[PDB]
């Protein structure tokens, strides 16, 4: 298992996924290929836990197989494949079913020589605007190709009229607030002027658009300790001039026109404020500070300018300076194994989810990098981060000398990304089966609004689908995902993205067509929100049950082990997932940690959960073959004593070396002649010049390139220290923790569908 099956996909799908089948299960996560368009969604955009859906609950209930869509709107693509294509309707917008409100698609059937189409989604008829096409053929664009992008392609994009504006008035551009923290802690490691340093070389490289030579993306700066520091920094202005707001609790920001500016105009006020920060706090005594009022002031200023945004925060500890929601330092690990430990998840005050929601309505997001040293809540910090749509990084004991590559990294991908503002999701199906929970990073007023004050190409939003009625196997069970958004060039614009699925009537078409790894996003997800208001051990239960009984109710559908082929996976998965630190933490595991690694795995897409549930394990030594290195299962039982090992879960990487590795290769790849010089620990391998350190430095770098965020390497000798740690990353064995090992977990399950059939 695991080793073989991405190998199995890896050699029978290496060519091009092309979309144009209904329910077409794409490859695995694991296996590179290139997609091809053609009438489907891209499975870089969505991917579904069942590709067969049964056509009624009855049938549904009879499997238990959860009907999921892990959904990723503004997918980075690689280079190779097609962008979205932008269709412009001009003043009249999009044609859209009448009754349901689909977007026209594909999909729609054309009816009476064209005059009217019926909607695939709920078959209300409805008229065809006689110059609704012929509209597209007017613009200044090109005419020749024969398809439409939105009669032909699962994925396109409408420039959206007024009518899907705020105040029915076309939106401005959004702006980016940075907000650092000033205090003692931040100035003691040469955080604040490391940033700063940075900052006057990153903001050149704000998100643009469509040929802008130039970012429309203004900028704003605040510093902060228990109170906030404006900056006024007006291109008519040589020297930068501070506004200080003592007044928490009550706040006021006035307005300070000089707040807000095009980077190229003040160029030089904005350098000159970057070189004062770090002089001006250099001798702060200050250890004390505030965090709800930084997002306060740096949302009410955006919306004094009228426009939509992102804050980007640097805090350092937990906010115990008197002030709207201060903090405690409450983490209580003897609260941990009990009724009460999903307190730790939660806020610890209300005053968070309020002012997110605040944001929201603003279409304000907010990213946060944490560097701390002792607990700060992350779970309760995070909460505007997440309900906002966006991003939180964590920086453990910070320290300029090893982290300085990996914040930087993480910093200028961040304000470079490409991003959406002020944004709104909503997922349409055919009749029969209706979206019924959201999850992700975002926040929703109603059942249907899945609303994203920002959102970048990282970001997953999955929903789960139940019956409503029934489904015809002729028609099958459409998908519609529209995103409402707003550019970082102020342009409001509409993104769809149709998928068509297979409807059965024949469970055995339901167990051949379902996907194991979205599955596994899925369940992990939802366990993963349960530690919120449930005991961990029933949130472990009933993972072990949604697997339990799909798995029984398959073996009394359609003694040994049994499961479908496309499911043969499962049981190894549901294990990692059992023993991953929000389910089954270990004795040095902090709840910092858990709460961040909790909020991290909530966004993630299919091929992140896959890696980081079981970590790719690749052997370095011994099979040297230039270019020709495949994965290895991940068990201490596969760790030869004289070779060394890349391990990596999309988060770390780990380089493992054997006590018994050659010299030789301990030479040329540490610069030391005996294993027990090499460093514990080492971060970053040195830069020799031969074969073999060139080709493990160039792995590394192939990795770090695939992973969404820059993964630390952690060298790690095989007798003592570090190595235990090390151990939960071989997810197959018995962990201290309690943990099972997949072999003695597979005999438990196979008994436990006994329990269930006895
Ligand atoms: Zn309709």
């Amino acid at each position: 298992p695991i080793q073989v099956i991405e190998d199995d996909r890896n050699n029978r799908g290496t060519e091009p996924f092309v979309t144009g089948v209904r329910g077409q299960v794409p490859p695995l996560v694991t296996t590179n290929f290139l997609v091809k368009d053609q009438g489907n969604a891209s499975p870089r955009y969505i991917r579904c836990t069942s590709y067969n859906i049964p056509c009624t609950s009855d049938m549904a209930k009879q499997a238990q197989v959860p009907l999921a869509a892990v959904i990723k709107p503004l997918a980075r693509l690689p280079p190779e494949e097609a962008s979205p294509y932008v269709v412009d309707h001009g003043e009249s917008g999009p044609l859209r079913c009448n009754r349901c409100k689909a977007y026209m698609c594909p999909f729609m059937q054309f009816i009476e020589g064209g005059r009217r189409f019926q909607c695939c989604f709920c078959s209300c008829i409805n008229d065809v605007p006689p110059q609704y096409f012929q509209h597209l053929d007017h613009t200044g664009k090109r005419v020749d190709a024969y398809d439409r992008p939105e009669l032909s392609l699962g994925s396109y994009e409408f420039l959206a009229t007024v009518d899907y504006c705020k105040n029915n008035k076309f939106p401005s551009p959004p702006a980016f607030i940075f907000m650092i923290d000033v205090s003692y802690n931040a100035i003691r490691t040469g955080l604040v002027r490391l940033l700063c340093e940075e900052l006057k070389s990153l903001l050149d490289f704000l998100p643009r658009e469509g040929g802008a030579e130039e970012s429309a993306i203004r900028v704003g700066f605040v510093t902060y300790n228990k109170v906030l520091h404006f900056y006024n920094v007006k291109s008519s202005l040589a020297q930068p001039q501070m506004m200080v707001v003592s007044d928490v609790a009550d706040m006021f920001v006035p307005l300070l026109d000089g707040f807000l500016v095009n980077v190229n105009e003040s160029r030089a006020v904005i350098t000159s404020l970057l070189d004062q920060i770090p002089e001006m706090f250099a001798d702060t005594r200050e250890t004390e500070t505030v965090f709800v009022p930084v997002i306060q002031a740096g949302m009410e200023a955006l919306k004094a300018a009228e426009c939509a945004g992102k804050l980007f925060l640097f805090h350092t500890s937990l906010p115990i300076a008197e002030a709207p929601g201060k903090l405690k330092n409450r983490d209580d690990r003897k609260l941990i194994n009990t009724d009460k430990e999903k307190t730790l998840f939660q806020p610890q005050t209300g005053a968070y989810q309020t002012l997110a929601k605040e944001c929201v309505a603003q279409g304000c997001c907010v990213d946060l990098f944490l560097f701390p040293n002792q607990y700060v809540d992350v779970a309760t910090l995070s909460v505007v981060p997440q309900l906002t749509g966006g991003s939180v990084y964590k920086y453990a004991s910070f320290q300029v000398e090893n982290d300085q590559e990996r914040f930087l990294s993480d910093l200028r991908r961040d304000v470079q990304k490409v991003v959406g503002f002020d944004a709104v999701m909503r997922v349409r199906t055919s009749t029969g089966i209706r979206a019924v929970d959201f999850f992700g990073a975002f926040y929703m007023s109603n059942t249907t609004d899945v609303e994203l004050a920002g959102l970048d190409g990282d970001k997953t939003v999955t929903v789960e689908f139940k019956h409503d009625d029934r489904l015809n196997e002729e028609s099958g069970a459409l998908l519609q995902c529209a995103l409402l958004y707003t550019s970082c060039a102020g342009q409001r614009r509409l993104r769809i993205h149709n998928l068509a699925l297979n409807c059965c009537t024949q469970l055995a078409d339901l167990y051949r067509n379902c996907e194991t790894d979205t599955l596994i996003n899925y369940m992990a997800k939802f366990a993963y929100r349960g530690v919120l208001n449930s005991p961990v051990k029933a949130v472990r239960d009933t993972l072990i049950t949604q697997c339990a009984q799909i798995l029984a109710c398959y073996r009394k559908n359609c003694g040994q082990l049994i499961l479908p082929e496309c499911m043969k996976l499962l049981p190894v998965y549901l294990n990692c997932v059992l023993k991953s630190d929000v389910l089954q933490p270990g004795a040095e595991v902090t709840t910092d940690d858990r709460a961040y690694v909790r909020q991290l795995v909530t966004s993630m897409d299919v091929t992140e959960t896959n890696v980081f549930f079981y970590p790719r394990l690749l052997p370095l030594t011994k099979s040297p073959v230039e270019s020709t290195p495949p994965a290895v299962r991940a068990s201490e039982e596969r760790l030869s004593n004289g070779d060394i090992y890349l391990l990596e879960n999309g988060l770390n990487l780990f380089l493992w070396v054997g006590a018994s590795v050659q010299q030789g290769v301990v030479q040329s790849l540490f610069s030391v002649s005996s294993f027990s010089q090499i460093t514990s620990g080492l971060s970053v391998l040195p830069v020799l010049d031969n074969p073999l350190s060139k080709k493990v430095r160039g792995l590394i770098d192939s990795l770090r390139a695939q992973r969404s965020r820059y993964m630390k390497l952690t060298v790690v000798k095989q007798e003592d220290k570090m190595e235990m740690l090390f151990k939960h990353f071989l997810v197959e064995d018995k962990s201290l923790s309690g943990g099972a090992s997949y072999v003695d977990f597979l005999c438990h399950m196979h008994k436990e569908i006994r329990q269930l059939l006895s």
